RNA sequence: AAUUGGUUUCGCCCGAAGCAUCGGACCAAUGAUCACCCAGCACUUCUGUGUAACACUAGUCACACAAAGACUUUUGGUGGUCUU
């Protein structure tokens, strides 16, 4: 169900995070997060931004969420894919993966509902 | 005449488990010291993406860009050495 690109991209920072014990580079994490299409990837991308939450503060002691500009883009990767659940997540300011609530993800989801008028 | 068993002690042969002493051995971990790889705190961007004025739709600031950069410094890994 899920595309290889991100399929590929998963299982290698999963297995830098469990097995290796160093933290992924962000670089895989941004082009896991560009090489979503269908519904069926984006709980993958929930659960690598759960093990970096979690691994982050784990082993390198770093306390604060990740940062408003990545909230934004994941934000719109999840609303260019299409799953409204999931992306409307990305305002809640109680989750596990982190996401700070921010204006510019509304902005996103009214901009998709502005073109699909609900 | 011959004959059967003890019990104690001493000299030789072999050496179960064990404690002791050495020896290689970086065996398996721990500590130290080198390096190498991410990432973070400071920063600079002719880089893309959002907020707020204005200007008619372009500019100007605020941000986070991790998108790079290059000295420092830290957290975690990796690979070598300690007269091991
Ligand atoms: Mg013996």
């Amino acid at each position: 169900d899920p595309t290889e690109a991100v399929k590929e991209l998963h299982g290698k920072i999963l297995d830098s995070v469990n097995v290796k014990r160093s933290m992924p580079p962000n670089a895989l994490l941004w082009s896991l997060i560009e090489n979503c299409r269908k519904e069926d990837d984006i709980s993958f991308l929930f659960d690598a931004l759960q093990n970096l939450r979690r691994f982050r503060l784990s082993n390198l002691r770093i306390h604060d969420n990740f940062n408003c500009n990545l909230c934004q883009q994941v934000a719109k990767t999840c609303v260019r894919v299409g799953a409204i659940n999931h992306g409307k997540r990305a305002l809640w300011k109680h989750n596990v993966h982190g996401l700070t609530p921010s204006v510019a993800s509304a902005h996103h989801m009214m901009s998709y509902a502005l073109e699909h008028k609900n």
